[PDB]
């Protein structure tokens, strides 16, 4: 599979910075976020919004991978957004 990409480094915002992780392309989910995950290092304002963005849904798609790198890419926002 393909690994994160370093193309452009970009931050998120809205429904959009979870939408990557229903992805078909796994791949391109994987380029993506890259300049996506980026969220998740910010506790306050942007790792608050993928619950109410969708990444529950979101995730369930993504859960049916091909890719094994993919898990640790769902499991990025799981992790993060569970209260633990």
């Amino acid at each position: 599979g393909n690994e994160q990409i370093q193309a452009v480094i970009d931050a998120g915002a809205l429904p959009a910075l979870v939408q990557l992780l229903s992805s078909p392309n796994e791949q391109i989910l994987q380029e993506a976020l890259w300049a996506l995950s980026n969220i998740a290092s910010g506790g306050n304002e942007q790792k608050q919004a993928v619950k109410e963005a969708g990444a529950l849904e979101k995730l369930e798609q993504l859960q049916s991978h091909e890719n094994e790198k993919i898990q640790k890419e769902a499991q990025e926002a799981l992790e993060k957004l569970q209260s633990h």
